[PDB]
């Protein structure tokens, strides 16, 4: 069993973003995918989503995309492709403009769409069990320590918590729904 196509395209999207930031810096990978940062921008539609395929550290993306990796791919085989699509392009919406209306469009990564999946998957699997999706007992811990992490400025994760809230939200919400 491998990682499903949207698992799969948005972690490998995730890895070349990253390389061509190591390449070209920051700041010149930001200029295009960044969210809108000047009204000269707002009608380039992609960067309302693109800002979520960019990290800024070694441990950003390697985090993000290995949460990515168990709780999106476990999403896609369980519920389908489109059921993923649906919970990363809500809450790298939600999330993207919670943290520019409050820190500006200067960031970037999948930390919202995480917590969105994370909210997903614990809740599905708490009030709908037999759907066959849950978040294992113990990785409910790891997962605990890892918003803990980023909450308190353990560790840098570009996005700041309200942010983290709405991607939350959306996952929860999402999840509530699917067990209606
Ligand atoms: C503490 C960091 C977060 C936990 C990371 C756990 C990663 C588990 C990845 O598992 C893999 O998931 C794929 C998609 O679900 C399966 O196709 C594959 O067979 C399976 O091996
Ligand atoms: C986005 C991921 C957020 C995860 C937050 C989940 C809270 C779970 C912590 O509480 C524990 O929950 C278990 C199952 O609900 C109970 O068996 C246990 O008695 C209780 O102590
Ligand atoms: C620094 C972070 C390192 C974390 C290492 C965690 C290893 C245990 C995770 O196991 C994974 O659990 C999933 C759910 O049970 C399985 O689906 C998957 O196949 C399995 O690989
Ligand atoms: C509920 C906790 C809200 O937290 C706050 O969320 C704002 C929005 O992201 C951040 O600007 C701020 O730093 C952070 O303290």
């Amino acid at each position: 069993e491998r990682a499903g196509p949207v698992t799969w395209v948005m972690m490998i999207a995730c890895v070349v973003v990253f390389i061509a930031m190591q390449i070209l810096g920051d700041q010149e990978v930001m200029l295009w995918l960044a969210w809108p940062f000047d009204p000269t921008l707002k009608f380039e539609f992609w960067r309302y989503f693109t800002h979520a395929l960019m990290h800024f550290s070694l441990m950003h993306i390697l985090f993000n995309l290995l949460w990515w990796w168990y709780l999106g791919g476990a999403v896609e085989k369980r519920l389908g492709s489109g059921k993923l699509i649906v919970i990363t392009l809500i809450s790298a919406l939600l999330s993207g403009y919670v943290q520019q209306k409050f820190s500006g469009p200067w960031f970037g990564g999948l930390s919202g769409v995480v917590y969105a999946l994370m909210g997903y998957v614990w809740l599905r699997g708490e009030r709908d069990p037999q759907s066959g999706i849950y978040l294992q007992r113990g990785l409910i811990i790891f997962a605990l320590i890892w918003i803990v992490a980023g909450w308190f400025d353990l560790f840098g994760m570009s996005m700041a918590n309200g942010a983290h809230i709405a991607g939350l939200a959306v996952g929860l919400a999402m999840a509530f729904v699917d067990s209606l």
